[PDB]
């Protein structure tokens, strides 16, 4: 196949976990649960072509280690995921993309910026400014709901396209 590598990474509570089981089983969880499983595997079309994403999710109150580092480095692109009712999740954004390029020793990996939870009304963190965060970073930004399923498919599917691209 050709594979795409997604590591799935951002604060604790944005939704990681929820999006992945999302796009692998097709259904919401809720279940305050820390364990993260092996990597989720699933053979899918995008924009026709037939691959196997293999998607690591990963820890959300983890401080940097080797080990996170070992866990993180055989990625191939990076979903960078807040809660848009969480601004300290959103803030964090900066520290979690400058951990995936010194992972990588890049300064060019595939990224999608992802405001999860568009479900929830009372957001905090203001759209346009995530926009104007990815702008900056010049990688896509995608709304999504784990709960609804809005939005999963084009944030997953973009990162694909962001390693194809790259
Ligand atoms: C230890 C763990 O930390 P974690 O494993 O780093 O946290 P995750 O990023 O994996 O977070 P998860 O996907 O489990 O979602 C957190 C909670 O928000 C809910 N949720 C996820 N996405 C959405 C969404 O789009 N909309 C709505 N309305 N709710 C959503 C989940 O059902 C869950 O109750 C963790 C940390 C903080 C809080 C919870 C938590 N957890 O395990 O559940
Ligand atoms: C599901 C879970 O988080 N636990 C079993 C850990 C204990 N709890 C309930 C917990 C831990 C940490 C924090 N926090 O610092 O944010 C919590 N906030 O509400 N419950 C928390
Ligand atoms: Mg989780």
């Amino acid at each position: 196949m050709t594979e795409y590598k997604l590591v799935v990474v951002g604060a604790g509570g944005v939704g990681k976990s929820a999006l992945t089981i999302q796009l692998i089983q097709n259904h919401f969880v809720d279940e305050c649960d820390p364990t993260i499983e092996d990597s989720y595997r699933k053979q899918v079309v995008i924009d026709g072509e037939t691959c196997l994403l293999d998607i690591l999710d990963t820890a959300g109150q983890e401080e940097y280690s080797a080990m996170r580092d070992q866990y993180m480095r055989t990625g191939e692109g990076f979903l960078c995921v807040f809660a848009i009712n969480n601004t300290k999740s959103f803030e964090d954004i900066h520290q979690y993309r400058e951990q995936i390029k010194r992972v990588k020793d890049s300064d060019d990996v595939p990224m999608v910026l992802v405001g999860n939870k568009s479900d929830l009304a009372a957001r905090t963190v203001e759209s346009r400014q995530a926009q104007d965060l990815a702008r900056s970073y010049g990688i896509p930004y995608i709304e999504t709901s784990a709960k609804t399923r809005q939005g999963v498919e084009d944030a997953f599917y973009t990162l694909v396209r962001e390693i194809r691209q790259h």
